[PDB]
């Protein structure tokens, strides 16, 4: 692919070194194509940590919006003089400020943890780096970069012990390490529950939840909306488009398909969806997504430029055509009022519909 | 050879506009690098014959609209809300991005003209028009989907969809003729020439809408202003502190002179006619003269217009008489009386005649 | 000097027709390297004026935040219908709005004035121009560009008196000129850095910082401005900024800085002297040492400075002792007592002595 808006999961760059888990990096949106220049300063990172693990502390040149797509975790980050710690749930959304030192705990013994993060670099556009205070055989501590003279004077500690301190770190391999279930238990505004949002619509064929920045202060920094959609098997999300937001969508679970009308006159942009896949819906593009016939398709999405965004549906009871006056409809479609009704007033549900008519 | 002057004959016209015309200004960064600062801005001119209907569409761009001729009823829908407005000459209004918009000219005689400043929401300086219902050379975006998706979503047989679409490639053009009986049935805005920020004398008139006072202008962060320069007169040399002004010649002829220090100073100048567009980057001192035979009417978009201040270099209000006596003497190497003689002999402001009195 | 974040003073471009002083321009941060693309639209200007001088009025297509790094001055600028005038002291910080016509007075008899300016262009990214109403032998007045028709009509003044107006300016050499001390006296708000609530000082150095949250005039460029004096033989402990990218100017002295740069890490370092400028992108941990023989005095502009947080890696205000006990132990693979040993035995903050 060879699809300008579609990113297959095996195209993700896997961090070397990962250890007891894996960290994957999505490439730059402007790497293979120029059609995504509008969001060049956005990167996607997927973190997965094994049961009973500890993610080493670090900070990065980027703001972050985090979605827990699998399992649970305890997330803690420090900044200046404040420390904040939260127990994160499935579908929980949390913000981690740029420069804040962050570490993660997987306190569960059975279910593997997965986190999907949208990053907004503060330095060079679309470029970020991770800074580790304590490293491994394969991750250098940024403290070890300084000359010995600086460190012994700054910390007021003898030279011999500092190199003991650094050798203790070149013992472990990976920024994700195995840990006791006993220490991890001790280490335990707030998280945003997607399936608890007021902005939602659900029927027999799917459910939709969305957290908009206007109601959540922590989403106002990156100016981003975060939404969740489950399309039941054999169903679809009806054709619609976003007025303003450019949505980056991650396939959490299942398989399916999407069709997009792209004028970059028009052309049908389409791709097969599977777990780990990522695709982008630039604003204005009308989009339709179908689940598979045998399993549900579950998606989480990040809405870049999400303030005051409006989702306009082209089919269903809430469709926009239905807001035109009768004369406007007739003039636009070159048909009488009743033959227009036969097209835009025969669907009784919204958002999600079955591929087999009823 | 002028990097800031866009002659009307350079505008690209849309194919099969029908009962009217839609013209597109090139991207400001296409022929030159000197306008990189306003890369994400496009100018579109809509023009509709009497008794016409502009087909509904939306675009991936915010819009500020100025009616420069005639009357119109503008309607746009978004989600479940519809807003409709009766727009006259000099009315200024915003159409939100993603909103499905259509325009009506219910006037039986006056041709409609709309001048639009667009601010793309996707890729910088790039926008597209999405038509729900199209024509022979404009495709409906609904027809792009596979049939199985359309029949399932709309709950409508394949047979009716195939005919829904053919009824659209019967008309040619995104602007169509309509009956005034149906046009009449289909019946906030900012009036420029009612603004508190205005100045008027016998040599010209000026009106300006600032984003600080109008909320719909703060989305694009733009000021909208209008200037009519009476024939034989001129708008005195002045400059904008921060705003880069895009000017459209609505009517008349004339000329502009601007002091440009880019690729020390140099006189950039061009003669103006209707449909012409020229750009005034912030800091540039600019002077505009009407012709001897007709007034010059201009409409301007002030990009980055919040907290902007227009500084005049000549006239009653010129910035130089804000200096104390000692500063002017020190700066100009001249006594107080030889200086007053230069910067205190113009009794009017904004607009002056080319023959002094 | 092979350092992508370091700009030696001898690289500054000086305006030729400076006159009774000098004006230096830092190159665009994106000229030699791609590593500072994020601050593309920022320029540094250093103004130096001799005693008893008058800086001729001009405006520019750029916002500016000014810091007085030497001496005293009277700054005045006009815009639309307003006139604004201020007496500036050493360490004073002030904003000059874009498009405002400004001129500067040094009415001091022997201490030369120095001003360091950070500019934020309003037009093309990282590009600005200076517009002089009245010029000099090698500097055009922008009025002289217009046709004679326009000026005589606009100003209502005969041509001969315009053409003598311009000649009176083509006699002076330089845009900074000599002026009587008594007339400069006739020609007579700012943020005082050393009076900010956000400050820390010990025996080895002092630090002052003015953040945009507390001063409205810094919110236009969205920048924090700070000052640090590291006394000889001492150093400012390793630390990093959460989001602000700081442009630092060496006011006086010599020294050195070490920076951990992952652009997998590597040690970026350079010797500092007066006039030198170096950049600290967000996230980068930075350590600065004064010289053995003289103090090191620095001025810094924090681009994207709102809600910035300075995190120290050594001292009592250290960021690591905010981690939980089990977190530190797991993170450092050591018992709590051997960890205390390293991150709790420095008793001061910000500044500590070397050897
Ligand atoms: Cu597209
Ligand atoms: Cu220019
Ligand atoms: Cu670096």
């Amino acid at each position: 692919r060879h699809n300008p808006y579609y990113f297959h999961s095996q195209g993700l760059r896997s961090r070397h070194e990962s250890g007891e888990g894996e960290v994957k990096y999505l490439e730059r949106f402007t790497e293979r194509t120029e059609l995504l220049r509008g969001i060049e300063n956005y990167r996607v990172v997927i973190l997965e940590a094994n049961p009973n693990t500890f993610v080493l502390p670090y900070h990065k040149d980027a703001e972050s919006v985090i979605v827990v797509t699998r399992g649970r975790a305890t997330l803690t980050f420090v900044s200046q003089e404040r420390r904040e710690s939260f127990n994160l749930e499935y579908g929980d959304v949390i913000r981690v400020p740029a420069g804040a030192t962050e570490y993660v705990i997987n306190q569960d013994s059975n279910e593997r943890l997965e986190m999907v993060k949208l990053l907004q670099p503060v330095n060079n556009p679309g470029q970020f780096r991770e800074y580790y205070a304590a490293g491994a055989q394969s991750t250098e501590s940024y403290l070890r970069v300084f000359s010995n003279d600086i460190l012994v004077a700054a910390l007021n500690t003898p030279r011999d012990r500092l190199e003991r301190f650094f050798d203790q770190q070149e013992q472990r391999e990976g920024v994700i390490i195995r840990a006791s279930q006993e220490k991890l238990r001790a280490l335990s505004g707030g998280p945003i529950s997607l399936k608890s949002q007021r902005s939602s619509y659900s029927n027999q064929f799917g459910q939709f939840f969305e957290a908009c920045p206007e109601e959540h202060r922590q989403l106002q920094e990156m100016d981003v909306l975060v939404n969740y959609a489950e399309i039941k098997r054999g169903a679809m999300m009806v054709p619609h488009y976003n007025s303003k937001a450019t949505v980056v969508v991650y396939v959490v679970e299942g398989t399916g398909r999407f069709e997009m009308a792209c004028p970059h006159q028009f052309q049908k942009v389409t791709a097969r969806l599977a777990r780990g896949d990522i695709f982008v819906i630039p604003a204005g593009h009308p989009i339709a997504i179908t689940a598979s016939q045998n399993e549900n398709l579950r998606l989480v999405g990040f809405g870049i430029n999400g303030k005051n965004n409006q989702r306009n549906f082209l089919a269903g009871q809430n469709n926009i055509i239905n807001q035109l006056e009768r004369e406007a409809k007739e003039l636009s479609f070159n048909m009488p009022r009743e033959e227009i009704e036969e097209i835009f007033e025969r669907q009784v549900e919204s958002y999600f519909v079955p591929m087999e008519r009823q």
